[PDB]
Protein backbone atom coordinates (compact mmCIF):
# COMPACT_ATOMS: atom_id res chain seq x y z
CA UNK A 1 0.00 0.00 0.00
CA UNK A 2 3.50 2.83 -0.22
CA UNK A 3 5.09 1.19 -3.24
CA UNK A 4 4.66 3.97 -5.76
CA UNK A 5 6.14 1.97 -8.56
CA UNK A 6 3.85 0.93 -12.10
CA UNK A 7 2.86 -2.57 -10.91
CA UNK A 8 4.52 -5.14 -13.14
CA UNK A 9 1.37 -6.62 -16.10
CA UNK A 10 2.44 -10.37 -16.32
CA UNK A 11 0.30 -10.83 -19.46
CA UNK A 12 1.57 -8.38 -21.81
CA UNK A 13 5.46 -7.04 -22.44
CA UNK A 14 6.42 -3.76 -20.46
CA UNK A 15 3.36 -3.05 -19.64
CA UNK A 16 1.82 -1.66 -15.85
CA UNK A 17 -1.12 -1.66 -14.05
CA UNK A 18 -1.17 0.84 -11.47
CA UNK A 19 1.11 1.09 -9.01
CA UNK A 20 -0.28 -0.27 -5.43
CA UNK A 21 -0.34 3.14 -3.73
CA UNK A 22 -2.68 4.59 -6.24
CA UNK A 23 -4.36 1.69 -6.11
CA UNK A 24 -5.00 2.13 -2.81
CA UNK A 25 -6.25 5.88 -2.93
CA UNK A 26 -8.42 5.33 -6.16
CA UNK A 27 -9.80 1.87 -5.42
CA UNK A 28 -12.27 0.26 -2.99
CA UNK A 29 -13.62 -3.27 -1.98
CA UNK A 30 -17.33 -1.66 -2.48
CA UNK A 31 -18.49 0.90 -4.81
CA UNK A 32 -20.92 3.90 -3.45
CA UNK A 33 -23.67 2.43 -5.26
CA UNK A 34 -26.85 3.74 -3.94
CA UNK A 35 -30.17 5.32 -4.57
CA UNK A 36 -31.28 2.64 -7.19
CA UNK A 37 -34.64 2.02 -6.27
CA UNK A 38 -37.00 3.04 -9.06
CA UNK A 39 -40.43 2.28 -7.99
CA UNK A 40 -41.71 3.22 -11.39
CA UNK A 41 -39.40 1.04 -13.91
CA UNK A 42 -40.11 0.66 -17.48
CA UNK A 43 -41.56 -2.44 -18.22
CA UNK A 44 -42.19 -1.57 -22.02
CA UNK A 45 -39.51 -3.99 -22.99
CA UNK A 46 -38.43 -2.39 -25.86
CA UNK A 47 -35.91 0.15 -25.24
CA UNK A 48 -32.17 -0.91 -24.86
CA UNK A 49 -29.32 0.92 -24.47
CA UNK A 50 -26.31 0.55 -26.67
CA UNK A 51 -22.87 0.18 -24.75
CA UNK A 52 -20.13 1.01 -26.43
CA UNK A 53 -16.71 -0.80 -24.71
CA UNK A 54 -13.16 -0.21 -25.14
CA UNK A 55 -11.73 -3.34 -26.85
CA UNK A 56 -8.11 -2.50 -25.70
CA UNK A 57 -6.24 -3.46 -22.44
CA UNK A 58 -3.11 -1.51 -23.47
CA UNK A 59 -2.54 2.16 -23.90
CA UNK A 60 0.85 3.11 -25.21
CA UNK A 61 2.56 6.21 -23.14
CA UNK A 62 4.68 8.92 -24.27
CA UNK A 63 7.82 6.67 -22.72
CA UNK A 64 6.94 3.63 -24.51
CA UNK A 65 5.14 1.71 -21.50
CA UNK A 66 1.63 0.60 -22.10
CA UNK A 67 -0.88 1.67 -19.49
CA UNK A 68 -2.80 -1.40 -18.67
CA UNK A 69 -6.11 0.02 -18.68
CA UNK A 70 -9.89 -0.65 -20.04
CA UNK A 71 -13.05 0.02 -19.24
CA UNK A 72 -13.09 1.58 -15.43
CA UNK A 73 -16.00 -1.12 -13.68
CA UNK A 74 -17.30 1.61 -11.47
CA UNK A 75 -17.30 4.58 -14.55
CA UNK A 76 -19.50 1.19 -16.37
CA UNK A 77 -21.66 -0.68 -14.24
CA UNK A 78 -22.62 1.90 -11.63
CA UNK A 79 -24.43 3.82 -14.64
CA UNK A 80 -25.72 0.55 -16.05
CA UNK A 81 -27.19 -0.94 -12.40
CA UNK A 82 -29.33 2.21 -12.24
CA UNK A 83 -30.60 2.08 -15.95
CA UNK A 84 -30.96 -1.93 -15.59
CA UNK A 85 -33.02 -1.32 -12.07
CA UNK A 86 -34.95 1.56 -13.70
CA UNK A 87 -36.34 -1.32 -16.48
CA UNK A 88 -33.55 -0.89 -19.22
CA UNK A 89 -31.68 -3.75 -20.99
CA UNK A 90 -28.25 -3.46 -22.78
CA UNK A 91 -26.41 -4.03 -25.65
CA UNK A 92 -22.99 -4.14 -25.61
CA UNK A 93 -20.57 -3.50 -28.55
CA UNK A 94 -17.01 -3.33 -28.88
CA UNK A 95 -15.22 -1.54 -32.54
CA UNK A 96 -13.53 -5.08 -33.64
CA UNK A 97 -16.18 -7.58 -31.82
CA UNK A 98 -13.61 -8.68 -29.52
CA UNK A 99 -13.94 -8.85 -25.30
CA UNK A 100 -14.85 -5.38 -23.52
CA UNK A 101 -11.56 -4.59 -21.47
CA UNK A 102 -11.94 -4.15 -18.22
CA UNK A 103 -9.57 -2.22 -15.66
CA UNK A 104 -10.00 -5.60 -13.14
CA UNK A 105 -7.77 -3.43 -10.63
CA UNK A 106 -10.29 -0.89 -10.09
CA UNK A 107 -13.21 -3.94 -9.90
CA UNK A 108 -14.80 -3.84 -6.53
CA UNK A 109 -14.68 -7.32 -4.98
CA UNK A 110 -16.87 -7.01 -2.11
CA UNK A 111 -19.64 -5.89 -4.01
CA UNK A 112 -22.49 -8.20 -4.44
CA UNK A 113 -24.40 -5.80 -6.34
CA UNK A 114 -21.89 -4.57 -8.62
CA UNK A 115 -20.40 -8.19 -8.91
CA UNK A 116 -24.46 -9.32 -9.43
CA UNK A 117 -24.34 -6.94 -12.67
CA UNK A 118 -21.45 -7.63 -14.30
CA UNK A 119 -22.31 -11.43 -13.67
CA UNK A 120 -25.41 -10.80 -15.21
CA UNK A 121 -23.75 -8.90 -18.58
CA UNK A 122 -20.83 -11.04 -18.34
CA UNK A 123 -21.67 -13.07 -21.77
CA UNK A 124 -22.22 -9.70 -23.54
CA UNK A 125 -18.89 -7.96 -21.98
CA UNK A 126 -16.88 -11.10 -22.94
CA UNK A 127 -18.07 -11.81 -26.44
CA UNK A 128 -19.86 -8.26 -27.39
CA UNK A 129 -21.78 -7.61 -30.79
CA UNK A 130 -19.44 -5.21 -33.38
CA UNK A 131 -20.62 -2.16 -33.56
CA UNK A 132 -20.16 -2.11 -37.25
CA UNK A 133 -23.32 -4.94 -37.60
CA UNK A 134 -25.29 -2.81 -34.69
CA UNK A 135 -24.92 -0.02 -36.80
CA UNK A 136 -26.13 -1.87 -39.99
CA UNK A 137 -30.15 -2.52 -38.47
CA UNK A 138 -30.10 -1.34 -35.22
CA UNK A 139 -30.11 2.55 -36.10
CA UNK A 140 -32.31 4.04 -37.78
CA UNK A 141 -35.47 5.74 -37.55
CA UNK A 142 -37.05 3.00 -36.04
CA UNK A 143 -34.46 2.00 -33.50
CA UNK A 144 -34.60 0.45 -30.17
CA UNK A 145 -31.92 2.03 -28.61
CA UNK A 146 -33.26 5.49 -26.55
CA UNK A 147 -29.81 5.95 -26.10
CA UNK A 148 -26.10 5.30 -26.40
CA UNK A 149 -23.73 4.54 -23.38
CA UNK A 150 -19.44 5.58 -23.62
CA UNK A 151 -18.36 3.96 -20.23
CA UNK A 152 -14.70 5.71 -19.29
CA UNK A 153 -11.12 4.82 -17.98
CA UNK A 154 -8.74 5.14 -20.26
CA UNK A 155 -9.69 2.38 -22.75
CA UNK A 156 -12.30 4.85 -24.16
CA UNK A 157 -8.96 6.94 -25.44
CA UNK A 158 -8.22 3.80 -28.26
CA UNK A 159 -10.28 3.48 -31.01
CA UNK A 160 -13.62 5.19 -30.09
CA UNK A 161 -11.85 8.70 -30.84
CA UNK A 162 -11.54 8.66 -34.76
CA UNK A 163 -13.85 6.04 -35.34
CA UNK A 164 -16.09 6.72 -37.86
CA UNK A 165 -18.64 3.83 -36.68
CA UNK A 166 -18.66 5.92 -33.54
CA UNK A 167 -18.73 9.11 -35.76
CA UNK A 168 -22.16 7.70 -37.42
CA UNK A 169 -23.44 6.64 -33.39
CA UNK A 170 -23.01 10.06 -32.54
CA UNK A 171 -25.07 11.47 -35.52
CA UNK A 172 -27.77 9.37 -34.94
CA UNK A 173 -28.43 10.03 -31.70
CA UNK A 174 -28.59 13.32 -32.43
CA UNK A 175 -30.26 13.58 -35.66
CA UNK A 176 -33.09 10.92 -33.64
CA UNK A 177 -32.60 12.94 -30.73
CA UNK A 178 -31.62 10.27 -28.52
CA UNK A 179 -29.55 10.42 -25.02
CA UNK A 180 -25.95 10.35 -25.25
CA UNK A 181 -23.91 9.17 -22.01
CA UNK A 182 -20.80 9.06 -20.89
CA UNK A 183 -18.10 9.76 -17.84
CA UNK A 184 -14.50 10.07 -17.41
CA UNK A 185 -12.82 9.74 -20.40
CA UNK A 186 -15.75 8.44 -22.40
CA UNK A 187 -16.46 11.93 -24.21
CA UNK A 188 -13.24 11.28 -26.14
CA UNK A 189 -15.07 9.34 -28.16
CA UNK A 190 -17.27 12.29 -28.84
CA UNK A 191 -14.10 13.26 -30.87
CA UNK A 192 -14.96 10.61 -33.55
CA UNK A 193 -17.09 13.26 -34.96
CA UNK A 194 -14.03 14.98 -36.81
CA UNK A 195 -14.60 18.33 -37.99
CA UNK A 196 -18.45 18.23 -37.90
CA UNK A 197 -19.16 20.91 -35.54
CA UNK A 198 -22.28 18.57 -34.44
CA UNK A 199 -21.52 19.24 -30.85
CA UNK A 200 -21.07 23.05 -30.69
CA UNK A 201 -21.89 25.08 -27.42
CA UNK A 202 -23.16 21.78 -25.55
CA UNK A 203 -21.52 21.57 -21.83
CA UNK A 204 -20.13 18.77 -20.72
CA UNK A 205 -17.97 17.75 -17.57
CA UNK A 206 -15.32 15.39 -18.58
CA UNK A 207 -11.76 13.83 -16.72
CA UNK A 208 -9.30 17.12 -16.36
CA UNK A 209 -6.45 17.05 -18.83
CA UNK A 210 -4.49 18.32 -15.59
CA UNK A 211 -5.13 15.70 -13.38
CA UNK A 212 -4.37 13.11 -16.48
CA UNK A 213 -1.34 15.08 -15.90
CA UNK A 214 -0.14 14.51 -12.20
CA UNK A 215 -1.25 11.07 -11.55
CA UNK A 216 1.73 9.24 -13.23
CA UNK A 217 3.93 10.91 -10.54
CA UNK A 218 2.27 8.48 -8.46
CA UNK A 219 2.79 5.71 -10.28
CA UNK A 220 -1.09 5.16 -11.64
CA UNK A 221 -0.21 5.16 -15.13
CA UNK A 222 3.74 4.07 -16.15
CA UNK A 223 3.81 7.02 -18.46
CA UNK A 224 2.16 10.17 -19.41
CA UNK A 225 -0.92 10.30 -22.27
CA UNK A 226 0.26 11.08 -25.72
CA UNK A 227 -2.29 13.61 -26.53
CA UNK A 228 -4.82 15.50 -24.09
CA UNK A 229 -8.77 14.75 -25.18
CA UNK A 230 -10.10 17.53 -22.69
CA UNK A 231 -8.54 20.17 -24.97
CA UNK A 232 -8.98 18.75 -28.02
CA UNK A 233 -12.57 18.17 -27.53
CA UNK A 234 -12.83 21.85 -26.60
CA UNK A 235 -11.49 22.27 -29.87
CA UNK A 236 -14.81 21.17 -31.43
CA UNK A 237 -17.16 23.49 -29.38
CA UNK A 238 -17.45 21.61 -26.78
CA UNK A 239 -17.57 23.71 -23.32
CA UNK A 240 -15.41 21.81 -20.24
CA UNK A 241 -17.38 22.76 -16.95
CA UNK A 242 -14.57 21.51 -14.47
CA UNK A 243 -10.87 22.01 -13.56
CA UNK A 244 -11.75 19.22 -10.58
CA UNK A 245 -13.54 15.98 -9.84
CA UNK A 246 -16.61 15.53 -7.34
CA UNK A 247 -18.09 12.59 -9.83
CA UNK A 248 -20.77 16.01 -10.21
CA UNK A 249 -22.83 15.09 -13.40
CA UNK A 250 -24.39 17.27 -16.13
CA UNK A 251 -27.34 17.22 -18.57
CA UNK A 252 -27.46 19.77 -21.41
CA UNK A 253 -30.28 18.61 -23.37
CA UNK A 254 -30.10 14.94 -23.82
CA UNK A 255 -25.96 15.09 -23.43
CA UNK A 256 -25.53 13.42 -20.20
CA UNK A 257 -21.90 13.31 -18.62
CA UNK A 258 -19.80 12.64 -15.10
CA UNK A 259 -16.77 13.89 -14.38
CA UNK A 260 -14.99 10.51 -13.32
CA UNK A 261 -15.28 6.79 -12.30
CA UNK A 262 -16.41 8.78 -9.29
CA UNK A 263 -19.60 10.39 -10.78
CA UNK A 264 -20.43 6.54 -11.67
CA UNK A 265 -23.65 6.26 -9.01
CA UNK A 266 -24.71 10.03 -9.89
CA UNK A 267 -25.05 9.60 -13.60
CA UNK A 268 -26.85 6.26 -13.18
CA UNK A 269 -29.16 8.53 -11.19
CA UNK A 270 -29.12 11.12 -13.61
CA UNK A 271 -29.44 9.10 -16.90
CA UNK A 272 -32.09 6.82 -14.89
CA UNK A 273 -34.48 9.69 -14.12
CA UNK A 274 -34.43 11.29 -17.70
CA UNK A 275 -34.92 8.01 -19.60
CA UNK A 276 -38.10 7.21 -16.83
CA UNK A 277 -39.10 10.78 -17.24
CA UNK A 278 -39.77 10.11 -21.27
CA UNK A 279 -40.78 6.65 -21.44
CA UNK A 280 -43.57 8.40 -19.65
CA UNK A 281 -42.93 11.72 -21.64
Amino acid sequence: MNDKHPTPDPAEDNAFFPSAYSLSQFTASKSDLSGAHYPTPYQGGRWKILVVGADERYLMMDNGTFFSTGNHPVATLLPMYHLDKAGFSFDIATLSGNPVKFEWWAMPREDQEVNGLYSKYQSSFRQPLKLSDVIETALGEDSDYIGVFIPGGHGALMGLPDSQEVKAVLQWAMKQNKFIISLCHGPAAFLAVGDDPLFAGYKIVAFPDEMDAQTPSIGYMPGHLTWKFGEQLQAIGFELLNTGISGQVFQDRKMLTGDSPLAGNALGQLAAKALLAEVEQ
